[PDB]
């Protein structure tokens, strides 16, 4: 069996738009993304999403509320990216460019799905449906899909 390593990933989900940030370098740059990191020791990971989310779109929430789960395995790493979804609908500040990531807000009708992780397709839609998700994708390098799986739960 493999281990696993947490990680964030937090989304600003509003009725007509959802914030993304341009990644600037580092994994996955290149591509819009929600924000996130690894969890510290200590923290909670909802305190952990909390803190990536504010370092790096300058966005301070009090609560966010978990979405899903995904976990991502690549070829020729042998250790587990797990990453625990969050949203929030609520804010109270305006984004601001940080040295991971360059916020931009997009309408629901123009999610850039090409210009995202390829997994992103098939569970952001549930995230849009305010359903949870449980998720598991199998990547060759940074494009290509091996193997995955993606199911509807009740409790994430
Ligand atoms: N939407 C999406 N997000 C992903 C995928 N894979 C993946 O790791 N993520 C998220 C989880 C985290 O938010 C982020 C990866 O963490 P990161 O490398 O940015 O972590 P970090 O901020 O601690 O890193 P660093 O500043 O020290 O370089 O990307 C994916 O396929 N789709
Ligand atoms: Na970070
Ligand atoms: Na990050």
């Amino acid at each position: 069996m493999k281990a696993s390593r947490l990680y964030t990933l937090v989304l600003v989900l509003q009725p007509q738009r959802v914030l993304l940030g341009m990644k600037k370098r580092g994994f996955g740059a290149g591509r819009w993304n929600g924000f996130g990191g690894k969890v510290q020791e200590g923290e909670t990971i909802e305190d952990g999403a909390r803190r990536e989310l504010q370092e790096e779109s300058g966005l301070t929430v009090d609560a966010l509320h978990k979405v899903g789960q995904i976990v991502f395995e690549f070829v020729g790493e042998p250790e587990l990216m797990d990453v625990h979804v969050f949203c929030t609908d609520s804010i109270q500040g305006t984004p601001v460019e940080s040295d991971e990531m360059r916020p931009c807000w997009f309408q629901l009708d123009q999610i850039p799905f090409k210009d995202m992780w390829p997994d992103d397709s098939y569970w952001f839609p549930l995230l849009l449906q305010k359903k949870k998700f449980h998720g598991y994708f199998k990547f060759q390098g940074q494009d290509t899909i091996l193997d995955y799986t993606l199911r509807e739960v009740d409790t994430v």
